[PDB]
């Protein structure tokens, strides 16, 4: 069968909510955090060495252990998300695929 091997990520309206993307845990050999607004192909946060890495706000964050954390959390604030964390060599050690969602409890 041929699906996904994304992560049901939820929230609620007026939350805080996060990305929680590591299966592992590198550290001597990585360099590069990325994560995009998978809706429209939109940069949120990445990292590049200490030469250049970058975070508009607190609405998007990128964290050391690699998670992605997004403040205030309506039905605005909910899309898709995906998470492509390289290491040196410049490969993709690890990628996966997020989805933000909306709940009625
Ligand atoms: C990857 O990393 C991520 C972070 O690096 C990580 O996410 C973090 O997760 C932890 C839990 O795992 C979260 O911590 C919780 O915090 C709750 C309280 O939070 C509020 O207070 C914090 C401390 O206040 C600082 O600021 C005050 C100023 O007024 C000072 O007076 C204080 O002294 C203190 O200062 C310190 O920090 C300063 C930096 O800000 C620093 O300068 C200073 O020197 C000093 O060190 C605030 O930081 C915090 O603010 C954040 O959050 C609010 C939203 O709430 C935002 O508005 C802010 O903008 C900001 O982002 C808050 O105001 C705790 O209640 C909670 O405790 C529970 O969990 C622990 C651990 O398990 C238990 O021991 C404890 O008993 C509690 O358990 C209870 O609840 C659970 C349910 O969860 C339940 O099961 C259990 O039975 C029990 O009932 C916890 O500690 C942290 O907020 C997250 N973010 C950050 C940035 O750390 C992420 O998980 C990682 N990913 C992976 C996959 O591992």
């Amino acid at each position: 069968k041929e699906i996904t091997n994304a992560l049901e990520t939820w929230g609620a309206l007026g939350q805080d909510i996060n990305l929680d993307i590591p299966s592992f845990q590198m550290s001597d050999d990585i360099d590069d955090i990325k994560w995009e607004k998978t809706s429209d192909k939109k940069k949120i946060a990445q990292f590049r060495k200490e030469k250049e890495t970058f975070k508009e706000k607190d609405t998007y964050k990128l964290f050391k252990n690699g998670t992605l954390k997004i403040k205030h959390l309506k039905t605005d604030d909910q899309d898709i998300y995906k998470v492509s964390i390289y290491d040196t060599k410049g490969k993709n050690v690890l990628e996966k695929i997020f989805d933000l969602k909306i709940q009625e409890r």
